[PDB]
Order: structure tokens, then sequence, then C-alpha cells
């Protein structure tokens, strides 16, 4: 409520986290920056992504933010440690809050958990390592790269999404009880992913989906003793490396 | 057989143009630069893309090249004019040579022509304007954005690509006689596009496809009086804004 906060993402996907933040009404001043000139990060190499993350700090320096949310799971997996080393404010990414959500919500440490993410996020084993450190023993991972461009084309239903889901999911050995939506974009197809598993494995109830935005809202509420529903008319500024009007038009859609 | 040339693309797609160049054996020194940290360009805005094009000129400054090939159809569509104004050496893009190839190969100016490209290339109407100025009266265009990420995942066949072509091609009202592959990536699915139009319309021969790389080779060979097969062992150098080892590994596959 007092704190001026930053939200960093590679592009418009971070609006899924911003939506979660706004719904909770916990912050009163939010500065969003999407690196839309250079998105996606997920298909790129660690060196490049780490440098992207440091350059994001340069963007926020003049804004005098008191906390930075790295809404991007890819930048969280690859760049967050380096950004924190070179940062006088707290930087909170979206991986660790989801590990806490799993701890709270998934007491069966042998439940089959499936981590979905970009190629860079999955190849970093960020989630697998943190989950193993907390005793989870039945952890699978799957890079679902094409979900990102599909979702940015607003293809959230239909034959093409069903065939893409089939393409990525048919090779899975284990049926998951928990799916980690380890990418900003994947909340927009959360019901379709749930519907995919109910349809094809005769489930009555879908696996549990972990939403990165909801988990970080929960963590920040606890960590900063934030009253929910306290900030009903926040100030939100949008910034981008690409065209800002384009990014603002997409914000209108993602935050609806 | 002596000019030091540069080839610029947003990433690895420009290897389809490099393939055409190498086969023609017309140049002896080629400096390839892919902006792999920021690819794709085609989903981004004109201001961003124009500036990307000028920054490519900066990359090439120490290389002191004599001709720049803009292999990227998106940069050619949006950035070429400004780059040419800001350059003392000739810059050749991949749109105008394709207009020449159509003039040469398509004498019926009422032949239905379909331009396929990125969202930005199509929105620019670069192809339509040039075709119309040459008297072609039956020009349609179609942005097929998702072909790019599919192709970069090496998905060049199978039901996902078939479903993606149906998604983009089913709404077509005109059956093309000629299809312009107005994107670096689309040569890799050229047969699949040909096959699609023969099946869903029973053709006994496919629409004619225009390949950007072959069209620029033919143009350069006439413009500079270059003797094919003169340079059997060219020096080819790869540069990238992302990890250049990753880019070089993709070259091996695209140039095969
Ligand atoms: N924001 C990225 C998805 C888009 C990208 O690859 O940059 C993530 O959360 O993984
Ligand atoms: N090189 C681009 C395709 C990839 C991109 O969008 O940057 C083109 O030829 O249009």
């Amino acid at each position: 409520s007092h704190m001026k906060i930053g939200v960093f993402d590679s592009g418009v996907g971070g609006f899924s986290v911003l939506k979660s933040l706004l719904k909770a009404q916990i912050f009163d001043k939010i500065i969003y920056y999407g690196d839309s000139a250079r998105v996606p990060y997920g298909t790129k190499d660690p060196t490049t992504i780490k440098q992207f993350g440091l350059e994001a700090l340069d963007f926020f320096k003049p804004h005098k933010i008191e906390l930075l949310i790295v809404a991007c799971n890819t930048a969280s997996a690859l760049a967050l440690e380096e950004m924190q080393k070179h940062s006088k404010i707290p930087i909170v990414g979206v991986i660790e809050p989801s590990i806490l959500a799993i701890k709270q919500q998934v007491k069966d440490k042998n439940a089959p958990i499936l981590v979905l993410g970009t190629k860079a996020t999955i190849q970093s084993n960020a989630y697998d390592n943190a989950l193993k450190q907390q005793g989870y023993l039945n952890v699978s991972h799957l890079a679902t790269s094409l979900f990102v461009p599909l979702i940015e084309e607003n293809i959230l239903e239909g034959e093409l999404l069903e065939t893409c889901m089939r393409y990525y999911f048919t090779p899975l050995e284990i049926l998951p009880e928990v799916v980690i939506l380890g990418c900003t974009h994947f909340p927009l197809i959360a019901q379709k992913i749930e519907g995919y598993f109910m349809e094809h494995f005769a489930l009555s109830t879908p696996p549990l989906l972990i939403h990165s935005g909801d988990a970080i809202v929960e963590y920040l509420q606890q960590k900063y003793t934030l009253k929910k529903n306290a900030c009903t008319f926040p100030k939100v500024e949008f910034h981008a490396s690409g065209d800002v009007v384009w990014l603002e038009k997409q914000a209108k859609e993602w935050l609806k």
C-alpha cells in the first residue's frame, strides 16, 4: 500500500501476474516494464537472458521502486540470482513462491508433479531442483515452447491448440496430479490443460494447476503484511522496449 | 568473386538465403550476422524493426563490407529504405528481387498471387504495393505468424504443421497460382505448402512458389555481372547477438 513496486516481464505475458496483483488490491503504485522488443526470452541462451535481466534493473533505477517483481518465469529461472547480487532492493521472482504454494497445497511428496515452461526455464532445472530440495520425489518437466506464440496470437481454443496440447502431452509417461504453470502465458489456457487431462485420462477432477501470479501474491501478502482489498484505485504505469501503445492495448486484453 | 559482403537476418532464418548464395558460388567472403538475441522481428512494431535495421549497420561497421544483403523479409519490408539512406554501400533486400522473379516467371498479370509473410511484412503491404505498381491485379496476402516458431522447433511435417496450415489457409477464397514465400523460414515447408494446395483443391500441379533466396541470387548475378561457380571455397563467418555457438549449430542444419 505504501510501497512503489516494479513488475518486470519479457513482454505482455507478465500481465497474468499483474492481473493477480490487481485482483488482490495490495499495492497502490505499480510500474510495469515489458521488454517487448526482445521477447521471447525462453528460446534463448542463459548468457543472453542474464544480461537482459541486468538491463531490466537499469530501467527501474530512476523510478525509485522499493521492490521488483520478476513476473517472467524465464528471467526468474536464469537471471534472478544475478539481479539480486546487483540490487539494493528486494527482487522477488515467480519460482520460489510457487514452491511455497506446492508445499502448502501438495502434502503427498510422491504426488506426480509436472512442470511446464519455456525451453530455457525447463533446461535450467530451476523448478526440479527446488522441488527436490523440499522432498518431492515424483517431479517431471516438459518444455512447451509453442504455447507461448499460440497464446500471443490469442489462440486459446480450437483445433490448433488441441493438436499442440496433444503434441506436447501424448509422450508423457506419468499422469500428473499437479501441473505447475511455470510460464507467464499458461494461465490463459489453464482450463484447456485441465480439460485435456480430464478428457484423455477419464479423470473426474483435473490435476491441480499452480498459478505463478497467485502464488507470488500470497507470498508477498505474508512477507510484507499487506492488507487485501486496501488499494482499490492503484496507479499503474506501462513501459516497454517496443511500442508502448501496442503493449498497453495488450494490457487491456490480458487484464480484462 | 571479390566483394566482401555481409548478410543480415534477425536470426537463423537467413540461412535459407545463405544456402542459395553458397550454391551459386558467386561470392568469396561472407559475414553473416543474426540478431538472435531479439528474434523474431515479425511480431513487433515498425518503429522497433526500423531501429533494428539501423543497428545492423552498426554491427557491420568494423567489417568494412562492400554490399549488405538483408536476408530478412521483415527487415527488408520495414527497414530497408532507412538503412539505405544511412549507408554509403549498397544494401539489397529480398523483396524487390522477388518482384523481378515474378515479372520474369508470371506473365499473366491476372494470375492470383498469394503473399505469405510475418505479421509485420504483410501489414507493411510492401509486396502488394510493388506488385500493383508492376500491373499485377489479383494479389492477396496472408500473415502466417506461427509458421516461424514451428519451423524453428524443426516441426516441418506431421499433424501439428498440417493443422497449422489449415488454420491459416482454410479461410482463403482465392486459390493461388503463385505463392510468395515472403519469409526466410518458409522455404523449409515449401513442399508442404505445395502439397496442401494440391490436396485441399485437387490440383494436378502445385501453385508456383517464389523463393526469396533464389530471387536475390539471380538479381545479384545480373546486377554485378557475377559468374556463378567462381568461388568454390568461400570464407564464411558467423556472428550473433545471442549465443553464436547456438547459431552456428543451426547453420549446420539449415545449410545441409
Ligand atoms: N515470460 C516468459 C514467456 C515468454 C518468453 O519466453 O519470454 C516466461 O514466463 O517464461
Ligand atoms: N526473418 C524473418 C522471420 C523471423 C522474424 O520474424 O524475425 C522474416 O524473414 O520475415
